[PDB]
């Protein structure tokens, strides 16, 4: 998940760059999460903090090919599902990015 046994200092690899990305994107989550009002457990999200969400994804990776309509439910839904469900709703590149940062609010908000 994310990255697994990374020590930065001398193996440039691209899941180094992959784990910087989302480093850096967390601070710009907050900045929204307060802005549209989206709270920081995914369980108790709803069909537009998930679109608000995937949307502001896109724009903090400049990612492409991911719709909204298939995540078009409430955080509880889109929970249930699972990985593999959430990766079959967006693209096989960025689904990856958006279910990394996504489980990340679910570990970090238990519940």
């Amino acid at each position: 998940h994310m990255e697994c046994a990374d020590v930065p200092l001398l193996t440039p690899s691209s899941k180094e760059m992959m784990s910087q990305a989302l480093k850096a994107t967390f601070s710009g989550f907050t900045k929204e999460q307060q802005r549209l009002g989206i709270p920081k457990d995914p369980r108790q999200w709803t069909e537009t903090h998930v679109r608000d969400w995937v949307m502001w994804a896109v724009n903090e990776f400049s990612l492409k090919g991911v719709d909204f309509q298939k995540f078009c439910m409430s955080g509880a839904a889109l929970c249930a599902l699972g990985k593999e469900c959430f990766l079959e709703l967006a693209p096989d590149f960025v689904g990856d990015i958006l279910w990394e940062h996504l489980e990340i609010l679910q570990k970090e908000d238990v519940k």
